[PDB]
């Protein structure tokens, strides 16, 4: 019934609690399923993950999860190890980890550098710092950078799709193919609808879409699927598209590059980008260079933009 709904959990990145929130907002889903919450992979403590292996997972009818490698934090947090503890007759369905750099091709997260309080940094700025390009020069060249990215938009999108398709194979989930994905949807809609606020924070529209695919995988009909349209669980931070590049997107509005939102606060694009320079200049140059090299290695358009703007 209702006090006798089946039990499910959602484990994975920050997208996992967001997906549970979205699913719970569908009355037909909520009629059948009761959430038992699991902390996501980046925050679960050892005590918490131990408890979930012992007490949560063996009681689930459904484990919706994103692939998480053993190398991330250890076996205990890995999707292979967690799903192994499911009871007989339980169902474990993998859900795509949604990552897409196509709106903000200059943005990534620190590797080998201190964590940034906002979680994201502009990697092209890191390259400029290494190249001894001054912050004022960079700010005067935003259009040249955006023009380069615009010329390269198809290459960028092709790579973004390939990264998702490669991950569908599930190497970080013991070689199990990902059950539930939205790759074709993302490519087909990305220029028409804003699908990501940051590379790994889907907007409401994308969260609804993936939640819908989960419901289809569970055997619900298309007509069963409806969500709270006001839910936008990953809206904390909103990266701004660069000038010129932004005009490739149907939704693009204000001010020659929009303000950023970071941790729910608005920040004008000029001070935001100047502060990125200041942040990188605090770290050892060798480490900033290692970071930029790591980002640029498989992202041709990044070095191309730096060269076209600053050579
Ligand atoms: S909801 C956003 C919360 N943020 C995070 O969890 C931090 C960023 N994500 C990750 O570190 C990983 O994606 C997690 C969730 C821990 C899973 O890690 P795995 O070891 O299982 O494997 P991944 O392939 O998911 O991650 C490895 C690196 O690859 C980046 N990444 C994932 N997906 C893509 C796509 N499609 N394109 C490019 N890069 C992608 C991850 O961010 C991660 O980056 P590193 O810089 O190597 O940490
Ligand atoms: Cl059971
Ligand atoms: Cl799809
Ligand atoms: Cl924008
Ligand atoms: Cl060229």
């Amino acid at each position: 019934s209702m006090a006798q709904r089946k039990k499910y959990s959602v484990y994975g990145s920050c997208q996992a609690p967001a997906l549970a929130k979205m699913l719970n907002s569908c009355p037909t889903f909520a009629r059948d399923w009761e959430l038992v919450e699991m902390e996501p992979c980046f925050v679960a403590s050892e005590e918490q993950i131990d408890r979930h292996l012992a007490e949560t997972i063996p009681k689930l009818d459904l484990f919706l999860y994103q692939p998480v490698s053993e190398g991330y934090r250890g076996e205990k947090y890995s999707s292979v190890f967690l799903r192994n503890s499911m009871p007989p007759g339980g169902n474990a369905l993998s859900v795509q980890y949604m990552h897409w750099e196509g709106y903000h091709p200059t943005v990534n997260s620190p590797y080998g550098l201190p964590p940034h309080p906002e979680g994201y940094v502009d990697a092209l700025i890191a390259g400029a710092v290494v190249m001894d390009v001054d912050k004022e020069t960079y700010l005067r060249h935003l259009e040249e950078i955006g023009a380069s990215l615009r010329i390269d938009i198809d290459e960028i999108e092709s790579w973004c799709v390939d990264e998702l398709k490669t991950r569908e194979v599930g190497e970080n989930d013991g070689g199990k193919q990902i059950d539930i994905s939205v790759t074709d949807f993302i490519l087909a809609n990305c220029r028409q609808k804003r699908l990501f606020y940051t590379m790994n924070h889907p907007t409401a529209a994308l969260m609804r879409e993936i939640a819908a695919r989960c419901m289809l995988a569970l055997g619900y009909t298309y007509s069963d699927i409806s969500f709270d349209q006001n839910l936008d669980p990953l809206d904390v931070t909103k990266m701004s598209l660069y000038p010129i590049y932004r005009d490739c997107f149907d939704f693009s509005e204000l001010n020659r590059m929009n303000e950023y939102q970071v941790l729910y606060k608005k920040k004008a694009y000029e001070p935001y980008l100047l502060e990125q320079f200041e942040w990188f200049e605090r770290s050892p140059k060798a480490d900033v260079s290692a970071f930029f090299d790591r980002v640029a290695a498989n992202r041709r358009w990044v070095r191309t933009a730096l060269r076209r703007a600053f050579e």
